[PDB]
């Protein structure tokens, strides 16, 4: 549609939605395999990096991420790429929950469900890209 950023926007869900809304778009399965999953990256970002609540979005791609909850100056180190810098718990939970969708596709070895999952790792890192800080985003997950 456009011919720089993406028409694709996260949206946030019902509390009383989101506890089905994860297991419809991920799977009643993954529910539990893929929100461990982002959390699990998230605590290796941050030395510091207790928890928190990371709300689930709907997007328009056809996917969907989630952020942790967490107000102020995140210092997350990615290990990933040795990018230190301090972001919010929103462009930090980007970094969370991709990085854990590269894993399940590649955790449940070379099947035909290897490259589905796939298709929401390219459709929310377009969206990354339509952030403010997409730069340290893409860097992060780069």
């Amino acid at each position: 549609m456009n011919t720089e950023e993406q028409p694709v926007t996260a949206s946030l869900v019902a509390e009383a939605q989101r506890l089905d809304f994860l297991p419809t778009y991920f799977g009643p399965r993954l529910m539990m395999r893929g929100e461990a999953l982002v959390y699990a990256w998230m605590r290796r970002l941050c030395e510091r990096y207790n928890g928190a609540y990371w709300h689930y979005y709907a997007l328009s791609d056809g996917g969907f991420y989630m952020a942790p909850d967490l107000a102020g100056r995140l210092e997350i180190e990615v290990n990933g790429n040795g990018f230190r810098g301090e972001l919010s718990a929103d462009a930090a939970g980007i970094v969370a929950t991709l990085f854990a969708l590269g894993q399940l596709a590649a955790e449940i070895a070379d099947t035909d469900a290897a490259d589905a999952l796939i298709d929401r790792y390219h459709f929310l890192r377009g969206f990354a890209a339509g952030h403010p800080e997409a730069a340290a985003i893409y860097r992060a997950i780069d």
